[PDB]
């Protein structure tokens, strides 16, 4: 049953043909369970680190490296004999690596818990129903409860399903829908039908939401809906249907993979395009060495390990700045953040609400309507502060009107203060807005109660108490979005001066309350409310709220002559506004919820960063805007008409203009959680990367949709699980900082990503020469693997600690359509790639040509024959020394190219190699490995190498170093004829 809240208590039984006294017949429980299914959320879809591993190997490149491992096998020989121990490394090193590379995409690439699985921590196990086949309250497995059957909930219970309340047996009933909202304070319930068929949950006050807890009382009701069709069940169904897109990195790395696998099979047919006795088998085998060589030459097998290292090093780095980044990759996307929608309370502001202005009527004579208005001092909840009129401390109790102001402030209040012994400071107890009222009536001290001889704890609620002595609070009428007010019934006590009438003390939002006052209290007298009076009262409320004060105002009125105690139906919340009528305006208090000292700047920082900030709120559109200026969302005087909207305004627009309003929008007032999703959606229909804050399962669906969901340290459990980042301190600037860090982590990433790739293009062009010109392969797999995993590995990682630009936040957000290699940068790495493909080929065969200790046969047609079937023009071709000439050339150029990476366009002149202290330190450790694998004998025998002579080390530095020169030329040109 969908619109239960709106049907009568009798209409709900009539719909399920059930008796409140008896309950569901055991037959009905059968038909129903068949019609509506079980009261559960769909079971997990399932995962596992075996099919997760198998999901890595289907990728194109990890299919090629695995193909090369198949060929590395079909090249050696057959099944067992004896030993030439040495051999099977090339096929075992790759398969070793692949397992250790797939695995790194899991147990440090968290892909486990989802906010949808979290929603199985608020669906209960047991629930108490009254069916026909007993007489007692049979407690059953929640999973078997069904739409229609009667249910019992009592204090402490988790509500099992969505339930239209039938009768409240206890005095009152108090639910705790914190899970949904997040606002600790419980809510009163009733049984009258909420007649509006499309009422929001906040207005469904005769309903219990499966997942919620009864925080007091005890009631019975009929199950309206279960399983996926409850309100919490429907949030689950929204997050279920969310297509989670990959990051801008994971996406252009994916089309890099496709381009790389396509280029390999393009060269493996291009080598073919350029290409006595025996048989057909050695010919086939040959081309299969260069294919495998080409395989390892273009794949940067290091990348993953390097990336992960940077990400895991960034996580710990943002955690120090209070930003808890959960999803690993989120650190790169954190850099492209285009827009930020934040909540106001608690993020932009400090939720330390305090009163600091207030007024009552002074005198009214015809048109004369004068106001008597004071100011209060003190930001904290501490009773420490003073009241000043005309900017000069006055004694609050000397003004009759101020007495009433504080009377209502204390009696129409459901909160309090408490002194904390540990922290040594006061604590709020209840609602921040109300507690501020409680602190006010203290500061005021309208009766001059001795309060300086009390102690911290005793004085906190001192004056309040003295006032709770004067009047007795019988019952009270809860606030409701509907009438926007609340009131308490009060009666006299001891030798006072009240009689013939009790009093209702109303306290709500200004517009509402005032429109319900026919009388004004001027002192202790009273006079009829008039236009000129009302217009004053409003004029100032508007001033304070939409001023540079940005105050939230409360009207305070009393019903002097209230209805008889036996005249109000206290269980009909709809009639609460009627009882709150014929009121008398007493005065207005206005309070502040200060914006974080930090945020002002943080906001400016986003201005220069080119990132948009949207503020969601609860303040009225007027004060919503007024806070926006004061934090700098808008200029102090500029236009904003079509820039800020309210809940209903935005709903009154058709989709086209809603979508439109979203790229120019900056502020939303009085919104439903339902909008946050619509807004995220819209923002994306503009290819905008969106950071979005929220808490409560209510906002879980939007924290999933937003590229960056953000929760709060103090936030609800589920809300966190829904987000990708959590502010451990709740600060708005904690977002801003993380976005800059993400900006710096990606900038440094773009570098080492191109570095490790730069090598691969050179490694290939090298093996393309040793095949196109038919020489002996200057470099083999097992060597390259070491270079790409370790040799370039340490420098590439150390390139992640580069100093970030000083204008890093002074440039607009980087697009997701930005390619990491494009323009002049393509020609700069096809030169560097076309230079290494020659330098590793030059200096190596140079050992076959111009060498001293090696067989120097200049132009000995190494191209003509590597068959030696003839031996007419004349195993040293399989010598270790020449391979050691190519390898040492690579390794050294790499370390040079590492230095050529520290910046994109700054000369090594302008950008000194000794800025990145950890890039130098890495090169040092990179070379001490190149030497290690040459004279710790097991190694150079395995790599097929042998230590070069001191004359064989200078040739390298003659043919290597000149790259730093070729590079600089490209830097100062893209600097001076490619700018404008
Ligand atoms: N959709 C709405 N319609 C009317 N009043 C609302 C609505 N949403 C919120 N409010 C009121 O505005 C107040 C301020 O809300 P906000 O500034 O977002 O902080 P919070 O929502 O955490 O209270 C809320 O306490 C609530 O009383
Ligand atoms: C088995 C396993 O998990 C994996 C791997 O073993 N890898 C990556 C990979 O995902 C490969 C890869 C996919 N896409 C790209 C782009 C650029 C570079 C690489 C890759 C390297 C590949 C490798 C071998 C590191
Ligand atoms: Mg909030």
């Amino acid at each position: 049953m969908e619109a239960a809240h709106s049907k009568s208590t009798e209409e709900c039984l009539a719909y399920f043909g059930v008796s409140e006294t008896t309950g569901l017949t055991p037959d009905q429980v059968k038909r129903h369970l068949e019609k509506y299914g079980h009261n559960e959320l769909p079971a997990e879809e399932g995962k596992s680190l075996w099919e997760l591993v198998i999901e890595q190997f289907e990728d194109l490149l990890v299919r090629i490296l695995l193909l090369a491992a198949c060929i590395s096998f079909v090249l050696a020989w057959f099944e067992e004999g004896e030993e030439t121990i040495t051999a099977f490394v090339e096929p075992f090193v790759i398969l070793l690596i692949l397992i250790a590379n797939a695995i790194v995409g899991v147990w440090q690439e968290r892909n486990a818990e989802n906010a949808i699985e979290a929603l199985k921590e608020y669906e209960p196990e047991m629930g108490k129903v009254y069916r026909a086949d007993r007489k007692s309250v049979q407690r059953i497995k929640a999973r078997d409860i069904v739409p229609g059957d009667i249910v019992e909930v009592a204090v402490g219970d988790k509500v099992p399903a969505d339930i239209r309340i039938l009768s409240i047996k206890s005095t009152t009933l108090r639910v705790d829908q914190s899970i949904l909202t997040g606002e600790s304070v419980s809510v009163i319930k009733h049984t009258e039908p909420v007649p509006d068929p499309r009422a929001v949950n906040q207005d469904k006050k005769n309903m219990l939401f499966s997942g919620t807890n009864i925080a007091a009382g005890k009631a019975l009701g009929i199950v309206a809906t279960t399983g996926v069709s409850t309100e919490i069940g429907k949030i689950r169904d929204q997050m279920a249907a969310t297509e989670q897109d990959k990051t801008p990195l994971q996406q252009k790395l994916d089309e890099f993979g496709e381009q790389l696998s396509k280029v390999i099979s393009l060269i493996c047919v291009a080598v073919w395009l350029i290409n006595h006795g025996g048989s057909w088998i050695r010919g086939a085998i040959y081309y299969f060495k260069i294919a495998v060589a080409l395989a390892v030459a273009a794949i940067p097998e290091g990348l993953p390990a390097v990336i992960t290292t940077c990400l895991a090093l960034g996580t710990r780095r943002m955690a120090k700045k209070n930003a808890i980044v959960r999803s690993l990759p989120s650190v790169e996307t954190l850099g492209c953040t285009s827009v930020i929608c934040s909540d106001k309370t608690g993020t932009l502001t400090t939720n330390q609400m305090s009163v600091c202005k207030m007024f009552i009527i002074d005198k009214v004579d015809g048109d004369f309507c004068s106001l008597n208005e004071f100011s209060i001092t003190g930001s904290t909840y501490a009773p420490e502060g003073e009241v000043l009129k005309n900017d000069k401390p006055i004694r609050s109790g000397q003004f009759d009107g101020l007495v009433e102001l504080a009377t209502i402030c204390a009696l129409c209040n459901d909160s309090s203060l408490d002194f904390n012994e540990t922290k040594g400071v006061y604590e709020k107890v209840g609602e921040a807005t109300e507690t501020a009222l409680t602190t006010l009536v203290e500061k005021m001290n309208v009766f001059n109660t001795e309060v300086r001889n009390l102690s911290k704890v005793e004085r906190a609620n001192a004056c309040n108490s003295v006032i709770r002595q004067l009047m007795k609070k019988e019952f009270t009428l809860e606030f409701s979005r509907d009438r926007k007010s609340m009131s308490v019934y009060c009666s006299p006590a001891k030798s006072s001066r009240a009689a013939v009438g009790n009093k209702m003390f109303v306290k709500g939002a200004p517009e509402g309350v005032i429109d319900r006052c026919n009388y004004v209290r001027v002192g202790t007298t009273r006079v009829p409310m008039t236009g000129p009076v009302k217009e004053k009262i409003l004029s100032v409320i508007k001033e304070w709220g939409t001023g540079r004060d940005t105050l939230r105002c409360l009207a305070l009125a009393t019903r002097d002559t209230p209805p008889k105690r036996e005249e109000m139906v206290l269980d009909d919340s709809s009639r609460f506004m009627e009882y709150e009528t014929d009121l008398t305006f007493v005065g207005v208090v206005g309070m502040l919820d200060p914006p974080r000292k930090e945020v002002m700047g943080s906001i400016q920082l986003c201005r220069d960063a080119g990132i948009r900030v949207i503020m969601i709120t609860g303040d009225n559109k007027g004060t919503a805007i007024a806070i926006c200026r004061r934090i700098g969302i808008f200029g102090e005087n500029e236009e904003v008409a079509d820039r800020a909207y309210t809940g209903r305004e935005f709903d009154d627009l058709p989709l086209a203009e809603q979508r439109e309003a979203c790229r120019r929008a900056c502020c939303f007032a009085r919104v439903e959680p339902s909008h946050k999703s619509k807004i995220v959606e819209y923002l994306q229909s503009y290819d905008e990367i969106t950071a979005m804050t929220g808490d409560g399962v209510n906002d879980a669906p939007a924290l999933k949709k937003a590229e960056i969901g953000i929760a709060m340290g103090s936030g609800t459990a589920v809300a966190k699980t829904a987000s990708e980042m959590v502010l451990a301190d709740d600060n708005f600037s904690t977002i801003v900082a993380a976005v800059e860090e993400g900006r710096a982590i990606y900038n440094n990433m773009k570098q080492f990503i191109r570095y490790l790739i730069s090598s691969n293009v050179g490694e290939v062009v090298c093996i393309f020469l040793t095949a196109a010109l038919g020489l002996p392969e200057a470099l083999i797999p097992v060597q390259l693997l070491w270079v790409n995993l370790v040799t370039d590995g340490l420098p590439a990682t150390a390139l992640g600690f580069n100093p970030p630009d000083l204008d890093i936040m002074d440039r607009p957000p980087r697009s997701p359509k930005e390619p990491l290699i494009s323009g002049w940068l393509f020609f700069r790495y096809m030169a560097i790639g076309g230079y290494v493909g020659a330098a590793t080929v030059g200096a190596a065969a140079w050992w076959f040509m111009y060498a001293e200790d090696g067989p120097g046969v200049t132009y000995h047609q190494l191209t003509h024959f590597m068959q030696c079937t003839e031996d007419h023009p004349h195993e040293i071709f399989e010598a270790p020394e020449p391979m050691t000439m190519a390898l040492s050339v690579l390794v050294t150029i790499e370390m040079c190219n590492a230095l050529n990476s520290l910046s994109e366009n700054q000369s090594l002149m302008r950008m000194p190699p000794w800025v990145n202290i950890w890039l130098l330190g890495s090169i040092c450790l990179s070379m001490s490995l190149h030497f290690l694998i040459l004279y710790v004998d097991p190694l150079p025998m395995i790599f097929k190498l042998k230590a070069l002579d001191l004359t064989q080390w200078l040739m390298v530095l003659k043919i290597s170093l000149p790259v730093i020169g070729l590079d600089e030329i490209l830097k100062f040109i893209a600097r001076n004829y490619l700018e404008g």
